[PDB]
C-alpha cells in the first residue's frame, strides 16, 4: 500500500510526531486477501523495528533521530510482501525546495490546473505528491502520485464552485522531504 | 481574451479591401500541445463571433485569420496568443 505521512504536532520539540495512511489493497493487488499489515522501521543508525498494525491503516510514531525510513510491508498467508515503497527524510534536506512557482484554476466544476516551474537541482528527484485541502473546511487528506517526467498535469475530481481549496505541492528526495510551496486559492 | 473558462472571444479590425469579400475562417491551435487545427467558417459582416471549447489559459495557444477571396487567398494573420 501506498502510505503518506502528515505532522500533526508542535515543531518547537526536538522530536516530531509522524502518522502514517495509506489505501489497503484492492482484490487484484491483494491475490484473493491481504489479511494483516506490517511496518518496518529504520533510521540512519540502522535501527530496525517491525511492528504488526494488522487491520489497521493508520500509524503514529515518534522519535528524536534527524534520520528515519519507513519500508511499510504487508502480511499475507503466502508471505510477506516482496516489493514496498519507500519514503525517507532529513531535517538539513526538508529546509530546501528547488519548485518556484505554483497555481491553480477550475476549468471545469470537476477539473482544475497545476502549474509549476522548477529551479535547477544538483541531486536526484524521482516522484512529486500533490495534496490539496479546502480552506472554508478541514476536509479529509487527499493526494496522488505523481512522477517528475510530467511538467503540466490535469487534475480531475468532483469539486464545489463556492468552495475554495489550498494546494501544496510537495517535493521529494531519496533521503528527504523538501518543504512545500503552500497557497491558500486557486490562482 | 477569454470570456469563461472554455471560451475566447475572436474580435478584430477589417482593413478597406479595393477587391471583395464574401467569408472568412478562424483557425485555432495549440503550440506545445500540437493538437490538431480546428477551423469553424466566419462572415466578414459579423465582428465579434466566437467559438466556445474547453481551452487552457496557461498554455500558449495560436490563432489566426484569413481572408478568402472570389479568386485568391489572402496571407495569414497570425497572432501570438490571446491577451
Ligand atoms: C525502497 O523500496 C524501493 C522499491 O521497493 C527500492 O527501489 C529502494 O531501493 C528501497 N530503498 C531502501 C533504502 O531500501
Ligand atoms: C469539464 O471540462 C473539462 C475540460 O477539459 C473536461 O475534460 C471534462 O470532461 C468536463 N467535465 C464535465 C463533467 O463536463
Ligand atoms: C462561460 O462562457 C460564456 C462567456 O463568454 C457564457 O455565456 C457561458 O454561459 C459560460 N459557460 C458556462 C458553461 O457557464
Amino acid at each position: 500500500p501506498e502510505f503518506w505521512r502528515i505532522i500533526n504536532g508542535d515543531t518547537m520539540k526536538k522530536e516530531k510526531n509522524v502518522t502514517l495512511l495509506w489505501k489497503p489493497l484492492m482484490k487484484n493487488d491483494s491475490l484473493c486477501s491481504v489479511q494483516r499489515y506490517v511496518i518496518n522501521h529504520h533510521t540512519s543508525c540502522n535501527g530496525t523495528w517491525s511492528e504488526d498494525v494488522g487491520n489497521h491503516t493508520k500509524f503514529t510514531f515518534l522519535w528524536t533521530e534527524q534520520a528515519h525510513t519507513v519500508t511499510v510491508l504487508a502480511i499475507n498467508s503466502i508471505g510477506a510482501s516482496v516489493a514496498n515503497f519507500n519514503l525517507t527524510f532529513s531535517w538539513p534536506m526538508s529546509k530546501v525546495n528547488i519548485v518556484q512557482s505554483l497555481s491553480a484554476y477550475p476549468l471545469n466544476s470537476s477539473c482544475v490546473i497545476v502549474s509549476w516551474i522548477l529551479s535547477p537541482s544538483d541531486y536526484k528527484l524521482m516522484y512529486f505528491i500533490i495534496e490539496w485541502k479546502n480552506l472554508n473546511e478541514d476536509g479529509e487528506i487527499k493526494w496522488l502520485r505523481i512522477s517528475s517526467s510530467v511538467k503540466k498535469y490535469y487534475i480531475h475530481d468532483h469539486f464545489i464552485p463556492i468552495e475554495k481549496y489550498q494546494f501544496s505541492l510537495y517535493p521529494i528526495f531519496m533521503e528527504g522531504v523538501g518543504k512545500p510551496k503552500i497557497i491558500n486559492s486557486f490562482t
